[PDB]
């Protein structure tokens, strides 16, 4: 039998390499491919994948990935191996990153956000090739979020071979479209817009794949995605609607899983643009905006209220006192000396789509614009399909924007430099076009230091700036829900990371 998994958004690429779009990575990463390493949602422990052994010399300057043997790549109806997998696909892989002379690392876009984000460039110096199956990676300087980074859903393994058969062919165009992968299941079709689907992969390495068929059916609106379950037309719901989660709990043949995730929903500023690049105007907004109405309107009373952009199961978590409170007289008492006492006209942008940080950026946007207009703050509501947001986003097109950041790992900083960084600003993912160099010398101190007391304080003074400099408004911390029939089971969720069908079945 098969699985037909209802997503959110077409995929942007068949590459997690080129995206950091959750909705194309929940279709991609952890079906077609696999890691160096994983970590363990419970323990947060480093976990072999395609390395059966990791080593980090005294200095931190040099990681040593032992690799698995016997591991085949796909046979697709594009490509067949002649060999199985090994360091080159590692060296491969991953110079395409950092290497300019890596044939790919100007394929596509070029464009490797993730990675861009966290400032690969000045990480990686080279890849020794110590053996077929043994790796060393050379960095310019330790960092301590280095695994962390290597276990994200961007990191997999690509095919060496495949690769270097499609430059003889000069259809280098092709390697990200048409996937070579090691994972679970292989790719066969992509309808754009329509439809991908995935078969079984007979000789995956780490367990016997239960599923014959995956198909994803792309329905970017919420509620079709619930009707469609509904009609049993799809057996998994991304991102089901809230407020369509009391029909699902009141029926018998489907399941709702609910469960604690690191997210952060946010406001952010475009801090390059007037009058936003105005802390007291900035100040002066926040003020105006009914959190509590929100938690209810919105979040169903699912959501925790934010007291940081970290969420409270972060172990960073520092809950800041001086995080503004709604009080619209106190709000208006502030434009005006600064000096907007007829106030001005800004547009918020809002998100297309449900995300665990935020279910409804639309509703949440429209009780902002009731609010704002009454400190006299004249709201226009923006919103384009969810892959063109992302875009015009990352172009710093918005005045504001309702996004936010489900974080990738349990490593605190992935919340910060992958998001608030100058490299971050320079790869056109960070929403608050914000580029603090006194705010990243604090993320490099914490990265500079593996002891968990010392990140935490430099982390802690991260927190705070965030909140005096308001490039950013937390907002709220949202629940991970999916919906399914009650015919399926093994599906994994998790408190960071893209969703997995690796262990998925029926019946």
């Amino acid at each position: 039998q098969g699985l037909v998994y209802c997503a959110e958004a077409n995929p942007v690429s068949f590459n997690p390499q080129v995206t950091t779009t959750g909705s194309t990575i929940d279709i991609i990463a952890n079906q077609l491919y696999d890691r160096l390493i994983s970590i363990d949602p419970v323990t947060a422990e480093f976990k072999s994948e395609l390395a059966t052994d990791w080593k980090i010399s005294k200095d931190g300057k040099s990681v040593t990935f032992t690799l698995r043997k016997g591991v085949k790549f796909h046979t697709t109806a594009y490509f067949t191996p002649t060999r199985e997998f090994n360091a080159d696909d590692v060296i491969f892989t991953f110079s395409r990153l950092f290497d300019v002379y890596n044939p790919y690392h100007f394929v596509g876009d070029a464009n490797y956000p993730y990675f861009q984000s966290v400032g690969i460039d000045q990480l990686i110096r080279k890849i020794v090739r110590v053996s077929d199956h043994q790796v060393r990676f050379e960095l310019f300087n330790a960092e301590s979020s280095f695994l962390a980074n290597m276990a994200t859903d961007f990191a997999v393994v690509l095919s060496k071979e495949y690769a270097m058969a499609l430059k003889a062919n000069n259809q280098e165009n092709l390697f990200d479209q048409y996937p070579v992968g090691t994972g679970p299941y292989i790719y066969k079709e992509y309808r754009r817009d329509h439809l991908v689907r995935f078969y079984k992969n007979a000789d995956y390495w780490k367990h016997e794949v239960a599923l014959e068929q995956l198909v994803y059916d792309i329905t970017p609106n919420g509620t079709t995605r619930i009707a469609k379950i509904l009609t049993k037309e799809c057996d998994v719901t991304a991102h089901p609607s809230s407020a369509q989660l009391s029909i699902l709990a009141q029926r018998d043949d489907i399941n709702v899983e609910r469960e604690t995730n690191l997210n952060i929903g946010y406001w952010a500023f475009n801090t390059e643009r007037p009058p936003f690049d105005n802390l007291k105007v900035r100040q002066a907004l926040v003020h105006a905006i009914d959190i509590e109405k929100i938690m209810q309107a919105v979040y169903y009373g699912n959501g925790l209220r934010a007291r940081s952009i970290l969420p409270p199961t972060s172990w960073a978590f520092e809950p800041q006192k001086n995080m503004p409170i709604f009080d619209p007289q106190l709000a208006k008492k502030l434009l005006t000396e600064a000096g907007y006492e007829k106030g001005f006209d800004m547009s918020i942008w809002a998100m297309p789509v449900s995300r665990i940080y935020n279910p409804n950026a639309r509703k949440m946007a429209e009780l902002m614009q009731s609010d704002l207009r009454k400190i006299g703050v004249n709201v226009n509501i923006v919103e384009y399909e969810w892959n063109t947001f992302i875009q015009r986003i990352g172009e710093h097109r918005h005045d504001s924007v309702l996004l936010g950041w489900a974080a990738d790992t349990p490593d605190p900083d992935n919340f910060f430099s992958p998001l608030l960084s100058c490299t971050a600003t320079f790869s056109g993912k960070n929403p608050a076009n914000w580029c603090n160099p006194e705010f990243d010398l604090l993320l490099t101190k914490a990265l500079d230091t593996t002891d968990l007391n010392l990140r935490k304080q430099y982390y802690d003074a991260a927190q705070s700036m965030i909140i005096e400099q308001l490039p950013l408004y937390p907002i709220a911390h949202g629940m991970r829900f999916q919906a399914s029939s009650a015919d399926v089971e093994g599906i994994t969720l998790g408190p960071f990371g893209a969703i997995s069908l690796a262990n998925a079945r029926k019946k």
